[PDB]
């Protein structure tokens, strides 16, 4: 395949919405599945009332074990140490995403969302089937409003071991998520008590999307590797944020996620290749980077706004919010494709062999190591006064892929090379310095006499060895 039809595929990723069928489901956009998972309506602004800030006090109430609660369960206890560490991880990670403050208060104080262990089903009975539940805002039970408690059976090693085990750590952002007035994605009635997957009402209803739903990645074609999200996945992230409002303020500076981090977020950072990254990247200024750079894995990265990449030998487990706009991506030692947006983009592949792709804007590109492949597939990829530039050629190592063009126009004669402009399109030219090491390469893609794109390059080419036309 050639470096074009790695482009073409990874941009073609997870598309979704517009009507389309996914596994003989409806396919719905991420706003569509973010107004679906919030199909009740629920905030604590009141009941339709979307987009506005809030703020809300939580805590960990010194429950008494031979109480009972409101959903009949007893042997209740208070959130351990480890227990409320994670806690405020995960109401940390939706403050980062929506405009929602969250104060802890004391014990014995009124507080808008609790947490508490529950053991029991009955008293003197130990409850060994169940994991957790929560109540959304404004459920009103004999006059008084449930909203906001939930509610984690500790006889689970997850629940009571948060910090290690990570489908714990998902069990209170999602019982969080309840809490502030998300739903599961579907209500899954034709499973009538036993639902599974085939009961969704749209594709989109899996762990790779939302971690509101039980569903596994697998069934969206994700691949999550025995792990799980920490922290509001896609369709989480817009369902929150229709709700309370996106966050302006996180993160507004030079943000890089993976290695290297400056998130200060768990799971937005690794430092071992053994240290896989699920996550939806919100993100509100600055010039960011993806930093991929040491896991060994082959690695697909796209850099646009609501778009998958395979990221650490997982599938489809690190994705960019809708409105973010992240610059910049640094691949492994695997062999990578790497796209990037309409903006300036800095594309770095790594050791082996990598497809690289700057679309839009003023590109800088390396291919490092490796039999790299540059890829271009209109004039305004590396138009002439905001050119690309490939920092990094070797000749009769490294290519540059024009492909896309000559299957375009249907002709192996479109794209060719000549010693001189005549005002033809399809028209290339070479133009080398050996004073500055740089290749020009330029191309009447419009058909006009001056070229329409420009490409910089440091280094040698060599025309009979280093395309693909
Ligand atoms: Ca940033
Ligand atoms: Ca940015
Ligand atoms: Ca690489
Ligand atoms: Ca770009
Ligand atoms: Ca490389
Ligand atoms: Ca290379
Ligand atoms: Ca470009
Ligand atoms: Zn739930």
């Amino acid at each position: 395949a050639t470096g074009y039809d790695a482009v073409d595929d990874l941009l073609h990723y997870h598309e979704r919405g517009n009507g389309i069928q996914i596994n003989g489901k409806d396919s719905f956009s991420n706003e569509q599945a973010g107004l679906f998972i919030t199909r009740e309506n629920q905030t604590w602004n009141g009941y339709k009332v979307f987009g506005q800030p809030v703020k809300l006090t939580f805590s960990f109430p010194d429950y008494k074990f031979s109480s009972t609660n409101v959903a009949g369960d007893t042997g209740l206890s208070k959130f351990s140490a480890e227990q409320q560490q994670q806690a405020k991880l995960s109401l940390q990670s939706w403050a980062d995403v929506a405009n929602i403050t969250f104060t802890e208060v004391a014990a014995g104080q009124k507080a808008n969302i609790t947490f508490g262990n529950y053991s029991q089903d009955r008293p003197g009975h130990y409850d060994y089937g169940t994991q957790a539940y929560a109540f959304l805002p404004n459920t009103i039970w004999q006059g008084q409003d449930l909203g906001g408690q939930t509610w984690y059976n500790v006889n689970q090693s997850n629940v009571k071991h948060p910090a290690t085990e990570d489908y714990g750590r998902q069990t209170f952002t999602h019982e969080i998520g309840h809490a502030l007035g998300l739903s599961h994605p579907g209500d899954y009635n034709a499973g009538e008590g036993n639902p599974t997957y085939n009961d969704v009402t749209y594709a989109e209803d899996t762990r790779q999307f939302s971690l509101m739903s039980y569903w596994s990645e697998t069934n969206t074609g994700g691949d999550n590797g025995g792990h799980y999200a920490a922290a509001p996945l896609l369709d989480d992230i817009a369902a929150i944020q229709h709700l309370y409002g996106a966050n302006l303020s996180t993160r507004t500076g030079d943000t890089v996620y993976g290695f290297n981090s400056n998130t200060g977020r768990d799971f937005l950072s690794t430092t071992s290749n053994s240290q896989k990254v699920i996550f939806a990247a919100w993100d509100a200024g600055g010039n960011d980077t993806f930093d991929f750079s040491g896991y060994t894995a082959n690695q697909r990265i796209n850099l646009n706004e609501k778009s998958f990449s395979d990221v650490g030998g997982l599938k489809g487990n690190v994705s960019i919010a809708a409105g973010v706009t992240i610059e910049n991506a640094i691949g492994g030692s695997g062999n990578d494709v790497i796209v990037g947006n309409a903006a300036n983009n800095v594309l770095k592949g790594g050791a082996g062999n990598d497809v690289l792709f700057g679309g839009g804007g003023a590109d800088e590109l390396w291919g490092g190591a490796g039999k790299d492949i540059f890829v271009f597939s209109a004039a305004s990829d590396s138009a002439p006064g905001a050119s690309d530039w490939i920092r990094d050629f070797q000749k009769g190592i490294d290519k540059i892929d024009l492909s896309f063009f000559n299957k375009e126009a249907n002709s192996s004669d479109f794209i060719h090379f000549v010693d001189h402009f005549s005002g033809t399109a399809g028209e290339a030219l070479l133009s080398y310095n050996a004073s500055s090491n740089v290749t020009d390469l330029s191309v009447n893609i419009g058909g006009h006499q001056a070229p329409d794109f420009l490409v910089k390059i440091v280094g040698q080419v060599d025309v009979a060895t280093d395309f693909i036309v």
